[PDB]
């Protein structure tokens, strides 16, 4: 019904989908816009994993307008290189591309952020949650996206989701596959 | 899912403990988001409420703004539901708690207040003519927050004709936000649709 929706109101975008390597729902994608358009607050991103540059552009499309940065980082050369070509064809400022180990990368970046994007299906998100939290401003969101050897990910993934409710301002969301949006005091 | 609503219970245990004793109302994923909402917007300090029912979510959210001296307007008009509500209300101890007892499509365009925060329930009026009345009173920035939007839990076969009438209703209520506003369509419990006002 949402998805009939969005599609109904909610181009280059279009065109990184059919090529796709998994995306973003549609209706991640959707609350991610809103979550960043409607806080005017968020000027500075921070995303991990990279992959086609399709959440790093519609990120950076909601941010353009205050000038906002995007800084996102991406093991793979090839996934780099496409989403390098992606974010060139978007016309889209303030991009910063990184190729290297987020493990290692994040705590030497040096600077700060409004807003983290992490994606649990996709690599050590609990080392870059703890690593890049503390990289984050008062009133700051990270969210987690696909939350909720498959039974010991699942197992891990537990773990991680009753961790964040023990120590953090946590909410869970049905979104999709589990949205895991952690605010910031 | 049970299992968010699992979590709900072993972390976020209400600290009101009325609460626990008022537990149709809200569900458990609504109570929380709610509750997140108002707490990571510190500029959330007046809420209007159209449906105070037996008020408890209207504790719900007054107990997230006890910190701000934060207000709350709430309208219902059932007088029996008004008085259980006010009850409530004063077993709670909360400050800011402001009952009206009336209607709603009336209420609504009589208060000469502001809000930063508006709930309202899709599933039992006239939504539209609350949501275009309150609207009107949303300080910019302010979040409109429609609860039991995708609702389909209505008596079919008592009457088929008028459960389609309220369903159209109800979806070309989704449309007009969609083409009008800064909407969201969430499939939380009984679906969640936010708006917010630039």
């Amino acid at each position: 019904y949402i998805s009939s929706k969005i599609d109904k109101y909610k181009e280059l975008i279009k065109e990184i989908e059919k090529d796709a390597v998994p995306i973003i729902s549609k209706e991640i994608r959707e609350y991610l816009k809103f979550i960043i358009r409607t806080n005017k607050n968020i000027k500075n991103i921070l995303e991990i994993g990279t992959a086609t540059g399709y959440s790093g552009i519609i990120m950076s499309e909601e941010i353009q307008g205050r000038n906002g940065t995007l800084t996102t980082i991406e093991i793979d050369e090839d996934r780099f290189k496409i989403a390098q070509s992606n974010f060139e064809k978007s016309n889209l400022k303030g991009i910063e591309q990184i190729l290297g180990d987020a493990t290692e990368e994040i705590e030497k970046l040096n600077k700060n952020f409004d807003f983290i994007f992490i994606d649990a299906a996709k690599g050590q998100y609990k080392k870059f949650f703890e690593d890049s939290y503390k990289l984050l401003n008062e009133c700051g969101i990270v969210f987690v996206d696909n939350i909720l050897r498959f039974k010991t990910i699942v197992k891990r993934l537990d773990e991680f989701v009753n961790y964040l409710y023990e120590n953090f301002d946590f909410v869970l969301l049905p979104i999709s596959d589990g949205v895991g949006i952690i605010h910031k005091p």
